[PDB]
C-alpha cells in the first residue's frame, strides 16, 4: 500500500501526522512504584511505630492515593548518636496479618558515620495498607532515622 | 543494592545497605492524559495546558509538562446526515503552527480520530497559561490523549 | 513378568479390566477455576459496588462455594448509551486490605458497540473473599454492565 | 486476550478487552467421585447413578453424567478366617454385560480392589434412574471411585 | 600483595587468625523454617479446628515466636480405627480471609496402617496467622491425629 | 514427598504423603549470635558460653553449643589520643590457648575488627558454665558475633 | 483434523464382501479359569478337570481341555500359630508324578501361593473325569488359576 | 557516549559554504488536496482544476498543476433505503472519456468510494477554467483527494 | 562416602617408623613482632634490637636476629592542627645510611605510616646491644611491626 506516506520519518524537526484508529483503554489515575524519603523522630529506648499515612502527603505528590502496597525498606540514622557511642538502628516489621519478632540491626563502623539496615517484603505478603496502619517499629540510640521506603502506590 | 525478585522467599530477608543514596521526593512522571473538551460548529478552541494539572489525574501537584504527542477523538455524534471529523493545529509559544491535522470517519457511527507528534526540538515546557493546540469539528465535544512528561 | 495381558488394548470397543492397588486420596469437594458472567445495573453518575455473592449461585453451579480468589475482572457495557453518546465503562479494585483508586476506562469508537475494559490483579492480592466482600466498582453512561470474572472457587 | 503468569507485578494491571466472548455458566466437569455403597454376602447390588448428583459433591445442579471408567475397593473387614473380595458386573441401558470383574485381597488385613474401563463407543449419558454395575462382596460395604464427566 | 598469609590453610587443626573488618549487619531474632509434629485429639462425626497456638510452644524451641506463615499441612491417624473399619482422616483449610470447602480425604488400605493425607498452601495465600486462629478443620475415625505442619516461623 | 514452588497454583492443593516420616521437634541450628561485653583498661574478660542461651536470640531452650569462630569490635570509643584496639585469647576445655589475636583502628574514630577460626578437631560442645576467648581492649565494651552451632 | 476419532465416518459403510469364507461355529478359547476347592487337613485333594466345564466360566460346552499351567492360592486362614502353605503334586493320565511343589507364606495373614508349568509333550486334552493335581495345605480352602485351552 | 543527540554540539557550528548555488525561490511542489463538491441528484457535475487553486491549501500562488490521481468518497447520507455510490469520469483536454469508474457501500452507514490515475503520458498541466472529471451520486456532497503536482 | 573427614579412620593407626632422625629442639623461626617506643618531639629514638628478644613474642631464648623489613605507624594523635607523620633511617653495623623513609597521614584521624626493606647482603645478625633504625615524628607513640628470621 505504497508502505509509510507521513512527514519527514525519524531524524525530523516538524509536526508530524499520527495516523489514529480506535479510542484506546486509558487510566486517568494509574498506580506508581516509588521510593518515599522521610525522617521520623525516635527516643531512647522506645520503639517508634512508622505509620504508613506518612507516605500519603503532597511533599511526595502521592496525596492523592489511599493505599499502598510495601515492598521494601531501608533506614539510615539521621542525627549523631549520643557520647562515646557508635550508631545503631533496627526494624521490627509489622503486618495486620500477624506482626513479626525480627530485629534486623545494622551498626555503623565510624562515630561520624550513619549506621543502615534494611529488609524485604516476601511476595506472599505485599498486600495493601492504609493510612491508619504501620509499616514497622524503628529503634535507635539516634533521635531522628531517615527512612527510603519502597512501595507501589495503587 | 541488593534486591531480587521471583524468588522463593516466604518471610522478610534483611538488605545490606549503605551509603544514603540519591533521594527525590518529587520526581517527574511520563503520562498519557485522558480528558475532553467541547467544541462548537466552525469554531476553534484553544486547549490550554492547564487542564492536564488537576488532582483527577494525580498532577495538581505540577506546574509545568512538556507535552509530546497528541491525539484526538470526537465525543459525541456528528450533525445529521454528517460523517465526523476533527482537525488539529500544533500551537507553540516560539511560533504557532498553521496545520489541520484533519482526520474523518467513514461510517456516522464511528469517531473521527487524528494525532500529530512535537518532534524532538519543539519539546519545551509549557504552563497552565500556555495553549496545545486548536480543535476544530463538528462533533459537540472533543475527547483528546496527550502523551506528556510532567516536571 | 509376561508385560501386559488385559482384554484388547487402546483401539478398543469392550470393557476391559482395570488393576487397581491402594485406595488413592480423593476429595469430593474439590476447587475449579471458573469464568462466571453475570450482569449488573447501574444508575448515572452513581458508582455501583459489584457483591461478592453474585458469583455464588445455583445459576453457575457454585451455590456449593463459600469463598473465592479473585483474579481478573472483564466488563462489557450491556445496553446501548443515552442519545448522542459512545458508551463507556470504568472499574475501580476494591481490596479488604486496602481499596485503590484506578479508574481504568474503556470507551467505545461506535455507538452502537459495547465499550469493554478490564484489570488484572497481582498474585500478592489474590485472597479469598466472601459473599459480603465487593470486588470493585463499575461507573458507565448505560444502565446495565455485563462482567465475566475470571476466579478460583475453593 | 491478554494475561500472563509468574509475572513481577504487584498492582493491578489494564486488560485490553474487546469483544464480548462466547460465554457458559453452566459448563461440564470431569470428576473422580468418590462415595461407599453397603453391600451383602452374596447378593449384587445395583450402583444407582443418582448417587453421583448430590450437593456432597457440587454436583446437585446436572441431571446427566457420562461415567468412563469404575473402580471399586472393600469398605469394612471381611468375614472371619475370610479373604476381602469385590466383583463388579458392568451395566449399561443398550445391554446389560455378564463380566464379574473380581479382586481378591492376598491379606485379611487388606482391601481388595478392582476396576473396569468403559470404551469410547459405550460412553453416553446416564441419569438418575439408571444403573452402573452390580457390586458383590463379601465386606459389608464397599468404597467406590468413578471418573466420570459431569453435564 | 603477597597474596595469603595467615596460618596453615584449610586442612589446619589450630586456631587461625580471621582479619574482619566493618561490623556488618546482624539479627538476634531471625526467621526460621520449620515442620512442627504434634497430635490434637478427635471425636467421632464432630470437625476439630487445629489452633495456631500449638505451633507456639517451648516443645519446639518456638515460644518466642507470635506469628506463622503457614505453607503445608500433613496428617496421619495417630490411633486404630473402630471396629472393622478402615481408618480416615479429612482436611479442611481454614483462611481469615475466607474459609474453604474442601475436604482433603486420605485413607488407608490396611486397618493396622495409618491413614494419611495433606494440602499445599498457594504462595497467594502464605500470610501470617497469630495464636488466635485455626490452621485447618480435621475429621476421622480416629480418636489422635498426628500432623506435621509445614511453616516459616517470623 | 511432592512439594513444589514457583507454580501458578492459586488454590490448595493436594499432597499424596504416606508414611509417617521422621521427624525432630527439637532439631539444631546453626547462628552469628551478636551481644556485647563491657571491657576494662588492660584487665581480660572470660567471655562465659551462657550469654549464647537467652530468649533474646530464641536459644533460651538450648543447653549446649559448637562454637565454631569468633569475631570482636570495639564498641565504644577510645581513650584520648588512642586508637582503638582489641585482643582475642581463644580458650578451650581441653587447654587454654596462649594467643592474642589483634587488630588495630587506623582511625581513631573506627572500630578495631579481629577474629578467629576454631579448626575442625576443637568443635566440640561448651555449655554455660564454660568459657569461650578472654577479650582484652582499651574501649570499654566490645561487641562480638560467634558462628556457632546450637544444639 | 478433530478431536475423537476425527476422519472416521461417522456413519455406517459398505464392506464388498467376496466369497464365502470358511467359518467355526465353536472355536477353541485361551483361558485363566478360577475356582476354589475344599481341602482337609493332612490330606490331598485330586482336583478334577470336571471343574473347569461349567456355566460359571461360559465353557459348558467343552468337553476336552489343554492344561498349560496351575498356579495355588491359599484361601482360609491357617491354623493358630501356622503360617500358611500349599503344595501341588502334578498328576497326569501317561504317569503319575511326584514333585511336592510348596509356597509358604512368610506373614500368617498373607496368602501361601505355588504354580507350576505344563510342558509341551505333556500338553494333551483332558476330560472332566480325569485329574489335573492333588493338594495339600494347612487352610481349609484353596483357591486356582488355572492357565488352558477350551476345546 | 550520552541518552538524547549525544555528541552533537550542542550549540551552532560554522558552514564554510562556497560558490553562490543555483537557488529557486518558486519551486514545485506534490501534495493531495482535499476539498468537498456538492452534487445534485442524477446529475454530474464537473470539477473545476480552480478549485485547487486556493489559500487555504496554500496553493493560491499557483497557475498550473499536473493531475496524477483522483480518489472519490461520498461526504453526506445517502436517501433513505439507499446505499451510498459515486462515478468518476475523467475529462482530459486532448479528449474527453466515457468510463464511469463507479465504487459502492456495502454498508449504508459507510462511505462509497472509488478513484483512478493518470497515466504518464495524459499528464499535462491544468488551469483553472480546465475540468478534471465529472462525478455523480446520490449523496449530495462528495469529498475528493487528489494527488497532483503543482507548478 | 561420609559427610565429614569420611574414610579417615576415625581412631589411632600405627606409623611404621624408621632410622632416628636428625632433630633440632631449637630451631629458626619467621615472625612479624609487634611493638610500640615512645617518641620526643624533633628528636631520633634509636630502636633497640633487644625489644625483639622479649617473652611477650615467645623469642626470650634467642640472642640474635637477622631482619628482613621494618614497617612503621603512629600510635598517637599528631599535636593540633598537624598531620601525622613518621620518619625511619635505617641503621647497620657496617655503616649507617642517612636515607629518612619518610610517610604521612592525608587525614589527621588517621596514621602515618611507611617502611623499609633490607636487601639479601645487609641481612646478617643483630644482638640485642645492637639497633636497627631510628624513628621521628609529631606523634610521640609509634607502633612497628617487622618481619624477621629469630636464630
Ligand atoms: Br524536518
Ligand atoms: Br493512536
Ligand atoms: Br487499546
Ligand atoms: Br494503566
Ligand atoms: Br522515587
Ligand atoms: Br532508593
Ligand atoms: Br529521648
Ligand atoms: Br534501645
Ligand atoms: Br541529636
Ligand atoms: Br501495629
Ligand atoms: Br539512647
Ligand atoms: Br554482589
Ligand atoms: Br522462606
Ligand atoms: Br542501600
Ligand atoms: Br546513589
Ligand atoms: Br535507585
Ligand atoms: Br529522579
Ligand atoms: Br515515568
Ligand atoms: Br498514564
Ligand atoms: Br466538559
Ligand atoms: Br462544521
Ligand atoms: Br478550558
Ligand atoms: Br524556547
Ligand atoms: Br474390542
Ligand atoms: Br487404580
Ligand atoms: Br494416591
Ligand atoms: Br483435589
Ligand atoms: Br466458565
Ligand atoms: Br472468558
Ligand atoms: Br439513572
Ligand atoms: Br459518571
Ligand atoms: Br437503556
Ligand atoms: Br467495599
Ligand atoms: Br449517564
Ligand atoms: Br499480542
Ligand atoms: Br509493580
Ligand atoms: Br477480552
Ligand atoms: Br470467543
Ligand atoms: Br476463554
Ligand atoms: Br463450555
Ligand atoms: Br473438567
Ligand atoms: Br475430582
Ligand atoms: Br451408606
Ligand atoms: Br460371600
Ligand atoms: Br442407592
Ligand atoms: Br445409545
Ligand atoms: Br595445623
Ligand atoms: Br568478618
Ligand atoms: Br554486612
Ligand atoms: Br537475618
Ligand atoms: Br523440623
Ligand atoms: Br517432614
Ligand atoms: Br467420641
Ligand atoms: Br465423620
Ligand atoms: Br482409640
Ligand atoms: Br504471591
Ligand atoms: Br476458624
Ligand atoms: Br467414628
Ligand atoms: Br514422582
Ligand atoms: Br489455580
Ligand atoms: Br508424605
Ligand atoms: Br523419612
Ligand atoms: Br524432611
Ligand atoms: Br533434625
Ligand atoms: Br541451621
Ligand atoms: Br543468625
Ligand atoms: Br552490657
Ligand atoms: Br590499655
Ligand atoms: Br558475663
Ligand atoms: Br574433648
Ligand atoms: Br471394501
Ligand atoms: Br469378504
Ligand atoms: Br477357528
Ligand atoms: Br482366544
Ligand atoms: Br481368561
Ligand atoms: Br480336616
Ligand atoms: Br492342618
Ligand atoms: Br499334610
Ligand atoms: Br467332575
Ligand atoms: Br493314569
Ligand atoms: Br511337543
Ligand atoms: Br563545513
Ligand atoms: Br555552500
Ligand atoms: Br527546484
Ligand atoms: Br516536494
Ligand atoms: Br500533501
Ligand atoms: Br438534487
Ligand atoms: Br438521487
Ligand atoms: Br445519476
Ligand atoms: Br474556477
Ligand atoms: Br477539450
Ligand atoms: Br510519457
Ligand atoms: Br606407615
Ligand atoms: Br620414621
Ligand atoms: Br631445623
Ligand atoms: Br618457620
Ligand atoms: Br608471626
Ligand atoms: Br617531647
Ligand atoms: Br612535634
Ligand atoms: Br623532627
Ligand atoms: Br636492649
Ligand atoms: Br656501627
Ligand atoms: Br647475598
Ligand atoms: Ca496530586
Ligand atoms: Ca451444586
Ligand atoms: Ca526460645
Ligand atoms: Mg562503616
Ligand atoms: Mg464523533
Ligand atoms: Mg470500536
Ligand atoms: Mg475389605
Ligand atoms: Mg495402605
Ligand atoms: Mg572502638
Ligand atoms: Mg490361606
Ligand atoms: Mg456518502
Ligand atoms: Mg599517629
Amino acid at each position: 500500500v505504497k508502505p509509510n506516506r507521513k512527514s519527514t520519518g525519524d531524524n525530523s524537526n516538524v509536526v508530524t501526522m499520527i495516523r489514529a484508529g480506535s479510542y484506546p483503554k486509558v487510566n486517568p489515575t494509574p498506580t506508581w512504584v516509588r521510593a518515599i524519603p522521610f525522617e521520623v523522630s525516635v527516643q531512647s529506648g522506645i520503639a517508634f511505630k512508622v505509620p504508613v499515612g506518612s507516605l500519603f502527603s503532597a511533599n511526595f505528590r502521592t496525596d492523592s492515593f489511599t493505599s499502598v502496597t510495601v515492598m521494601s525498606v531501608r533506614a539510615w540514622t539521621q542525627l549523631t548518636p549520643p557520647v562515646n557511642e557508635y550508631s545503631f538502628v533496627r526494624l521490627k516489621p509489622l503486618f495486620k496479618t500477624g506482626d513479626s519478632t525480627e530485629e534486623f540491626e545494622g551498626r555503623a563502623s565510624n562515630i561520624n558515620t550513619r549506621a543502615s539496615v534494611g529488609y524485604r517484603i516476601p511476595t506472599n505478603l505485599r498486600q495493601n495498607t492504609v493510612a491508619a496502619d504501620n509499616v514497622c517499629e524503628v529503634r535507635s540510640n539516634c533521635r531522628q532515622v531517615a527512612l527510603v521506603i519502597s512501595c507501589c502506590f495503587n
